[PDB]
C-alpha cells in the first residue's frame, strides 16, 4: 500500500480558516487522523455530535477530520476520540498535541 | 495498523496560519498526505528545497507534510513530488487538488 492520498493546494487559507471557524472567529481547530482510514468518520461523528462543535471536513480516503468550536469543546471533542479508539476499538493513540 | 496519529488542536488557526506563511501573506500552503507515513520526509525535502517554498511543518508518524509559497511554486513542488514518488517510489498517486 504505497499512496499518496492528498496533494492539495489550499490557495486562500486565511479564507479557509475563517470559513471553518464560522461565526465564532475566537475559535479553535480540532485535526485527526487515523487509520485505517474509512474510521475518519466515527471521529466525525463523536466531534459533531457535541453541542459548540461544527465539523469543517472529514476525509474517508486521507483518514482525516477537521471540527472547530471553543477551546474547551474541542480538546474534550479530541479526548473523547482518543477514548473511544482506544477503548471501544483498540487503537493505539498519540497525545493530545497542542499548538 | 489501527492507530490515531494525530489529536491536535489549534488554539490560535488565524495566527497558525500567518506564521506559515511568513513575509507573504498572499501566498499559499500546499498539504501532502502519504503512506507508508515515514516516507513523508522525503516530500519535505523536495519542497523544502525549491527557493519559493518554506516548510510549516512534517510529521512522518501521520504521513503528512504542510509548506508556504507563492502559488506557482506551491503547484511547481506538488508537482515534483507526485513525479518522485510515482517514477522513482513506485507510488498511486491521487491528482493534484486545489480548493
Ligand atoms: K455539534
Ligand atoms: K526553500
Ligand atoms: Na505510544
Amino acid at each position: 500500500g504505497k499512496q499518496i492520498t492528498l496533494a492539495h493546494v489550499i490557495a486562500a487559507p486565511i479564507e479557509a480558516v475563517y470559513e471553518c471557524l464560522g461565526v465564532d472567529h475566537e475559535g479553535a481547530i480540532g485535526v485527526v487522523s487515523l487509520t485505517p482510514n474509512e474510521t475518519a468518520i466515527i471521529a466525525a461523528d463523536i466531534a459533531g455530535d457535541a453541542a459548540n462543535i461544527d465539523i469543517c471536513f472529514v476525509d474517508r480516503f486521507t483518514g482525516s477530520v477537521m471540527f472547530s468550536g471553543d477551546i474547551q469543546s474541542v480538546e474534550t471533542s479530541l479526548e473523547d476520540i482518543l477514548e473511544y479508539f482506544k477503548n471501544s476499538l483498540g487503537f493505539s493513540t498519540v497525545p493530545l498535541t497542542k499548538s
